[PDB]
């Protein structure tokens, strides 16, 4: 009498266990100290584990050989990386509308991306298994134990709902895989259709307040898809696209459980981890010596790493040498996080001391963690000029230097949301309160999110 | 060990709700019996997951199928008899999809036109049952929607949780296998590549060789032409099963945004589904549900079928006369094919309709082995599709493709075939937790087959 | 002691005659009077005649059925025709260098109104045939016959070379045969590459007195470009391009001759003129119930008539329901020649007449022939401002009649000749004495025409 | 009844024109004789004639010819052996391209790789002979470059106006050519009915029909995977000729643009030439003119050659050893090439060039009847393609291709085929105006007979 369902779990599968070498160095890399992980009891999440060993995995190994042949081709100049999506997805929320909107806001941001920097755009999502967070406060303000994202714990401000529950774990896979079928149905579809997305942003610029400013751009971009059809162009790779999925790499039960080994038809078989295509680590869980970082050197995908100001050159090229050993372009994204009024100064001897090794990362903007403060109405918020300006900043920094702003990461979301402030839309204090619907950081809404690609497609054509 | 999941706490256009209600109201045969307020409570669940399906794709099924009801294509479908969430792993879901593309390949050459292809999979987790007492006095297991396999009376019980479980397991599949015909796994090099394993080491190889090594030379010629990797890296494998508990079919409708005409109701679990033999009553709900519903569907006939009632099928179901949007799968028996199919075929075609003609042979040759195990014989089988063929051959139509209950594991459920399974092999590995099933070389065998009957 | 070589004629070949009844009509329709005709004699005309029915043709009928299919797209307003190339085409300059400037010179005007026009455009050169022309006065102002062009006599002013010389008919056939050999090798080579054409139009861009005028315009198509690499489009069909093959038909001896029978797979078998894709009647032999205008109602292929200051609406009419009597779209072009200071006024009238017939035809601008004047410095020549100026006019009329302005027909080369006044390089009097090279009229300079296809683009625009 | 031309009133960099007058002033055997100043005059129209071929057509053939050499590809070369200005007709055209398309398709499925076309058209006008004068007691015919076919004093006098003839009806010809290849000629489907209608109307038919019908299941299968249509409305056909008459080809030369590489001398008169037996003196001009030039060459082989002298013209002719630059056309007699060949190709692979190997089993198998007329048994023309691939065969190296010669007409010029044309039918319809032809009946079933070796 709780309004809630019980789903009774089996682990019969008889399947085969990972090869006794790479345990073995599996196991040596987990022996390391890990940050902010769940404290729930060791037997039970051995249980869920055991379960999700055996069940499907959310992406394939084939698939993110693709990914990183995209991420090499970025990390040479030769594409830009968008990735974007919820800061938190909850299980509440991850349904059709939800999706299809976010998967939207991205594709639109995508075409307007792809006409301004003139090369292709490698479309991520923050999707289907952003289920985790760190907390640095271990008791909330509400005299609760904090709130860990989904896959822990659960938002509502209850005792009972705040115990860290390792049954999640198998909920998350559950969401994960229901969300990334729909992202495939979807992008095979005539969603991803480029006309059709780009009529969206037609529309946008109509009811913009700001329109009148991207409409130059806006009517460029039609007149560069006429252009295709006029030319005859095959139409055939504009109806459908890919969007990749990722998530922070934060609950190593999760992420150990969903390692799995490939085929070897490709190369070598070795481990993946099919949680989803690509993921990074934390700012608050990136220590040298840890189990996350230890963990991205022993999987093959690619993966990234959040820069923040405390951030020295000298650690930085330790991240490359770790997680970049083979020198494989785009295996290592070094994710720059610095705050607008800092990323100018912080970020050149990052750059050079990195692009010194040889070694060649994707250098990709967050310009939305450094740029977090309190409203006077309490909310958690950014304003939208500083978002823009630390993009701004970290495209003079590369421009400098000669070398390659490679790409932004993003939280958005295809909801008309109150989130963050400023945009075209001019969205006040007073106006947060309306629709502040999101679980953790305030998430730039639909019009925010397409104008912020219009101002950097401005700034990639500069 | 339960994940629980939290109870959710804009309308259907008046005329769908009330038609829905209408089917829904009325009789129903071969329904789960669960409490109603536990059946809500997991449909409301229901409602607010992602769909497994999306109605383009359907649309876009639609129109493949429109092909094959006009003579121009050829429909494939198969896969498990039933699902289980034991077995819902990778490698049993990458085996099954190898397998239809395996046969796929084949076909395609044999038929020298398209084939389309539906997988048993995804969402056949239902059965009806004869009796509700089985040979060991337990409550008979009605598949992994309802109760539990195995032969115990707790695990019996009809579970309302098995719904979402359902849901889960299908969403699951579907990811995957969506996943596996975008990657390499369906491009035409790699699979005609295990069909020529196939050919090396089966019993029987001798025999395929030629058609094999014709299909090679196919192959390098389009390569040769200058048109190999435009269409070849890929394939669309769609989704069904046997829409059978109504709870979670409803539970599954969405309603379709105003792109395409009018808004519709789609049952997203599924891109097409059938209506089986025992809950086909014309004024039954499955029927009506099936009235309702904008996807494609299937009716299973057996040998009771009668002229007539097909035609009041095909008029309820194919109301504006949509080429494909039918699908009525004979299933009578390889002896009685070719005796009861033609006065139905020709009924049917007066009407001026154009369903899809498919031949289910298995469902009708089903016998008890002496060692215990309900099997098959693959040669009836192969008869039952021959009969089919020369049935349509005879009068002008089209023999527009099969149904069959197959797996990629090298089970021994199906007597027969290259490998010569005989009745002491049953006990090695049958490990179906329903029909029988050909196995990975005998579906293969069975492609090899039609193909030839196609060129005929 | 000429310095001339006599190539030897055989009609040594025995090819079956065109069918009785297509030659009864044929030969009803050539006994209608035909003006501006030379004056050989006939049974010399005859033998060359007879000579030319036996020849490889130089188009095929699975090419006009193709030109006349995209001509049908024009006509509805779905595309856009360009057609251009040399007044007068001499046997002398038909060279490889001269022949390559003005294809490049057609592709590069074709790629400025494709995205202009937003549209595909249909290119059709005049070219591969264009020999003959109508002359006003008998005698010249040398006091010799008029020069009629190479496939009569000849431009030199000597009264032996002014003698109608029938041999001219199969040297022309010969210069036809091989022009268009060349035409179709550079349109499937990489020359009509259009990301090799578009960099060509770039580099005017940079050394044009008024770039800085087209430069907005050229970076936009350079990022349309870009857009369609960057969005994966297959190159295919970038690679080639297809030139069509046009001249005014005058002498009816050529034209008959060069008449055969399509084979009859595509439709019913029937007479196309094989010397050309399409041919026009010209405004000194389109005699309503002339031999040439008969002769253009008995073949298959798309057809224009040259339409001047004089023409009634009831006339246009006419010519309507005798080239057009099936309702095809596109297989008559009207050619609109008024003056830049009489388009508005005339044309108007006109296009409502011939709209009001329920018939599509293509409305195409012709803003040369009707825009000539002598210079002071007694060249025959033409302001690039009063072309520009009948062009915008031509597209005024039709914005306000809702009707399609379908087309220009202009004469250039690639050359960089000095025979038009004006353009970017202000083209003076003077000027005009240092690269005079036209056999007849003034033709627009690589430039101009260039200048010219950016100016049309905007009009588009608009 | 002359058509008169005027005769017009940037230099070549200064190694190629020291390079180009070097290899001229080489002895040159077979070339007319006739006076100098005409022939400067005749040379001057041509050196400012629109090019027949262009640089970048000729680097795409070179480009496909390398495939060839490393045995990824099939060369077919044929056509008249002599052309006319008299048959240089749209029908005869249009038969010859035909001819050659229908034995490409064929010879595509059964090597299961592309296939090179090269037809012997726009220019071959030109031969050599053994003596000066014929059985007649009259000046030999030499090709219509030079004089006339017909047997009188007068016509066989040597006129350098045929060189400018011979421009005229060349570029007519390949203008021709390329409007056919872009047309509907060349959809595959349309022209392998044609080969499907020759199945049913030949003699032989019943031997071919069943790789026949194969190939048209392949072609099916190409549209039921959806890839039709992408490549198979056009295909490419080059032009070749012997490099004989050196007034012709000097004139016909063309300095290429820096676009590629550093700039070059295109031979733009076709876009292959090869040198004959009687020309290929190793210190001889037209030797020394292949090598000055960029276009891909060959050099016939006849039953005299050594495995030292093959390996001299390898090096002189493919001197930075680029593969496909340089094809070796052996002519041996099918009673020989077994014997003659192996030693040349043991020889030639040894170096490390890769030249393709081309077998001409036309011109070492050619006899008089005792009806007068000179002809070839289609046994023997298939008997030294035979041999020609079981030397390669057991060499491990790659059968190349073929050079035929070939017409669309129904002439009945050698001997046998499944026509069995005897002696007496000789008389009906011979036609070449110098060697037998495979008409096209023969040249197709040749193709048939290719492909079974191919397939071997
Ligand atoms: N085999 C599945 C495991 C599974 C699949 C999907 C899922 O969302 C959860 C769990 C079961 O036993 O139920
Ligand atoms: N909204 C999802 C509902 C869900 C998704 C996936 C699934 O397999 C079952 C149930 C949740 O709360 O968990
Ligand atoms: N058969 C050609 C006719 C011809 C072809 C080409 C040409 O340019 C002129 C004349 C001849 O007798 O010479
Ligand atoms: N310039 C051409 C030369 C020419 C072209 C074509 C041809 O067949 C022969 C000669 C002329 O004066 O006629
Ligand atoms: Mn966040
Ligand atoms: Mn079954
Ligand atoms: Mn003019
Ligand atoms: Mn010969």
């Amino acid at each position: 009498m709780n309004w809630t369902v019980d789903i009774p779990i089996d682990q019969l599968p008889s399947l085969p266990p990972l090869p006794t070498d790479l345990r073995t160095r599996l196991d040596a890399a987990l022996a390391k100290p890990a940050a902010q992980q769940p404290t729930w009891p060791a037997d039970q999440a051995l249980a869920m584990r055991t379960v999700l060993e055996s069940v499907p995995p959310v992406t394939v190994p084939s698939e993110i050989v693709r990914l990183q042949e995209q991420l090499a081709q970025v990390a040479k100049g030769e594409a830009f990386l968008l990735q974007g999506g919820d800061c938190a997805e909850t299980f509440m929320d991850n349904t059709e509308p939800h999706i299809r909107g976010n998967v939207r806001a991205l594709l639109q941001m995508a075409v307007v991306l792809t006409y301004g920097a003139s090369m292709p755009v490698v479309k991520v999502a923050r999707i289907a298994g952003q289920y985790a967070k760190p907390r640095s406060a271990d008791i909330d303000a509400l005299g609760l134990r904090s709130y860990r994202g989904d896959m822990i714990n659960g938002f509502a401000p209850d005792a009972a709902a705040r115990e860290h529950d390792p049954s999640r774990l198998v909920r998350a896979y559950a969401n994960a895989s229901a969300a990334m079928n729909l992202v495939r149905a979807l992008t095979s579809s005539g969603l991803a259709s480029l006309h059709l997305v780009h009529d969206w942003n037609r529309e946008f610029v109509r009811t913009s307040p700001a329109g009148a400013r991207y409409e130059a751009l806006a009517t460029e971009i039609d007149r560069g898809l006429r252009f295709m059809s006029a030319c005859g162009v095959a139409d055939r790779n504009l109806q459908t696209a890919e969007i990749y999925a990722s998530h922070e790499a934060l609950v190593l039960d999760y992420e150990r459980a969903m390692l799995r080994l490939s085929d070897g038809d490709d190369g070598e078989p070795q481990l993946f981890d099919l949680s989803a295509h690509t993921v990074w680590i934390g700012e608050r869980t990136r220590q040298i010596d840890g189990a996350h970082i230890a963990f991205a050197q022993v999987i093959a995908n690619p993966v990234g790493v959040k820069l923040g100001p405390n951030m020295t050159p000298e650690l930085a090229v330790e991240y490359v040498e770790r997680l970049d050993p083979h020198n494989k372009p785009g295996r290592l994204t070094l994710v720059s996080r610095m705050g607008n009024h800092k990323v100018r100064d912080l970020l050149p001897p990052i750059v050079e001391k990195v692009q010194a090794t040889g070694h060649q990362v994707i250098w990709q903007c967050d310009p939305m963690h450094g740029n977090t403060h309190e409203s006077s109405t309490g909310f958690k918020t950014r304003h939208f000029d500083r978002i823009v300006d630390e993009v701004q900043g970290f495209f003079e920094v590369h421009r400098a230097l000669g070398t390659h702003p490679g790409g932004i990461h993003v939280e958005i979301t295809g909801e008309n949301v109150t989130e963050c402030l400023g945009g075209a839309q001019d969205i006040s204090e007073t106006d947060l309160a309306g629709r502040y619907e999101t679980a953790c950081d305030p998430r730039l809404n639909t019009q925010q999110s397409l104008e912020l690609a219009f101002l950097v497609a401005e700034m990639l054509r500069d």
